[PDB]
């Protein structure tokens, strides 16, 4: 599923992300935009053999099991495939775990380089929230 900007904003808001660990809604929407272009089915393979999955491009070496990443942790205790669903519940619950680990949203490369220090508030412009 390819989410609309406002649509996603609303879905994240209802799932508890507006201001989760001090990160405003604009941050999450912006991160999703640059990570997967709002596509829940997005996948990307990395040099270390791990793969990034879904709307938040969650990594298989740390957060989910895809049965193909060698010496992997499955911190969210979930098959990576579960993160490619139209229902973002899995992704958001995993994200909550990630953002609370110590590097905050810096865990999202796209976020660090294209969202951090920008006016993320623009991402929720015109939304009915
Ligand atoms: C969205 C996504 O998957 N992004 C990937 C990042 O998760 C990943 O970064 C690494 O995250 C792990 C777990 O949060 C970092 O580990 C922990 O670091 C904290 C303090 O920084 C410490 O308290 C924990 O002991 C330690 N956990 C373990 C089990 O070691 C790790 O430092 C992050 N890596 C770096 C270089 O900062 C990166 C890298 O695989 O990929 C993103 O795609």
């Amino acid at each position: 599923k390819v989410f609309g900007r406002c649509e996603l904003a609303a879905a994240m808001k209802r799932h508890g992300l507006d201001n989760y660990r001090g990160y405003s809604l604009g941050n999450w929407v912006c991160a999703a935009k640059f990570e997967s272009n709002f596509n829940t089915q997005a996948t990307n393979r990395n040099t270390d053999g791990s793969t990034d999955y879904g709307i938040l491009q969650i990594n298989s070496r740390w957060w989910c099991n895809d049965g193909r990443t060698p010496g992997s942790r499955n911190l969210c205790n979930i098959p990576c495939s579960a993160l490619l669903s139209s229902d973002i519940t899995a992704s958001v619950n995993c994200a909550k775990k990630i953002v609370s680990d110590g590097n905050g949203m810096n865990a999202w490369v796209a976020w660090r380089n294209r969202c951090k220090g920008t006016d993320v508030q623009a991402w929720i412009r015109g939304c009915r929230l």
